[PDB]
């Protein structure tokens, strides 16, 4: 998905195959996903509404009776969190429903995002106190969010980018943080909002400890430093840090409205650190020239994290021109850490 967008989309049923023994269900490929459907629901080529994992579907027995015994109470409301599943060891991800359940979507084309009209939201794990700040204002409209699309949703784009080169980085499991300068203002943001400085806010504390506000003034440009804050009290602290710290993965050029290329970003990190502004960067793996299937890419996702004895959330791929990127999440990670 793209943040809170594209949780529910119109998609085309792919290859459908029988499931061993179970006479009432079958396996349906939907883009790079596989999920269990009931017999009678689809033939290959049919449209359906595909709800991606992490969708939260509020209880509705008329529309979603197949979820009635999967409901939890989440943020004060009964509904179902879609999660990675297995049936006799076979991977199933997401929910694929045929169009007869959605007569009001009959004019929607393949590719349409129907998240809002269906009221689908994204499930999120609990956030610790110091990662929720005093809201200064909106996330700046002149800075891109840090959302990354999943490789499973990019099958044609993977072929379109055959032969292109990518920076491969470890996907750290923390919270997205943006520190930016635009003319006479420097701000600190979390995932969704710009935050006021307080003595206990974790994003501001990380920005202050690494001097990245003075670093932005030194660079004297309109830039957004975007990174992951990880460590104690954040997302289970996979890396076993003491304390917290910021790990850069992108720099947004505000005036040009584009990301710096990986090489441009490496040079700015070097300039920052060489001048006393200690900014760390997410782990960088070998570059990849793309000549791969989604399946091969997903088989790259598991591996050592920043802490090499823990298994990483996955990988992010950023094309060397800065203009195309995606994430490959480790399915083993999704099945191991079921509470986030
Ligand atoms: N190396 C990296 N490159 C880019 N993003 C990264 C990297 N490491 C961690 N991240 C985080 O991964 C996110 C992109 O993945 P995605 O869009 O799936 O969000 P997410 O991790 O599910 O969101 P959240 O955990 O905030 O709910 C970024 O918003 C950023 O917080
Ligand atoms: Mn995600
Ligand atoms: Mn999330
Ligand atoms: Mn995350």
């Amino acid at each position: 998905s793209m943040g809170v967008r594209k949780l529910a989309t119109i998609r085309t049923a792919g290859e459908i195959t029988p499931i061993a023994g179970a006479e009432a269900i079958e396996c349906c490929h939907v883009d790079g996903w596989t999920c269990v459907i009931k017999k009678g629901e689809f033939k290959q080529g049919d449209r359906g509404v595909y709800f991606e994992i992490d969708s939260f579907i509020k209880e509705d027995n008329d529309r979603y009776p197949m979820l009635s015994k999967q409901v939890i109470d989440y943020e004060g409301q009964r509904g179902t969190r879609l999660r990675t599943a297995r049936l006799r060891g076979q991977l199933s991800q997401g929910l694929f429903l045929p169009m007869d359940r959605f007569p009001e979507l009959a004019s929607n084309q393949v590719g349409d995002d129907v998240t809002e009209i269906l009221g689908i939201t994204k499930w999120e794990p609990p956030i610790s106190t110091n990662l929720s700040g005093e809201i200064l204002g909106e996330f700046p409209t002149f800075i891109s969010k840090t959302d990354q699309e999943r490789v499973q949703n990019l099958i044609p784009q993977i072929e379109e980018n055959k032969g292109q080169k990518f920076e491969v980085t470890v996907k750290l499991d923390g919270s997205s943080m943006t520190v930016y300068r635009k003319d006479d203002h420097i701000g600190v943001c979390g995932r969704n909002w710009e935050l006021r400085e307080t003595a206990t806010n974790a994003q501001w504390h990380a920005a202050r400890r690494n001097k990245m506000i003075e670093g932005l003034q030194f660079l004297n440009r309109n830039l957004a430093l975007q990174g992951e804050i990880i460590g104690e009290s954040i997302q289970g602290n996979l890396e076993k840090l003491k304390g917290q710290d910021f790990y850069l993965f992108d720099i947004y050029d505000i005036d040009k409205a584009q990301y710096l290329t990986p090489i441009e970003r490496q040079s700015l990190v070097k300039q920052l650190n060489d001048n006393g502004f200690t900014v760390k960067h997410v782990p960088i793996l070998d570059d990849l020239e793309l000549n791969h299937t989604a399946e091969q890419i997903l088989a790259m996702a598991d591996g050592p994290s920043l802490n090499k004895n823990v298994k990483r959330e996955g990988l992010v791929f950023k094309r060397l021109d800065g203009k195309f990127s995606f994430a490959a999440i480790s399915n083993a990670y999704l099945e191991k850490h079921k509470d986030r």
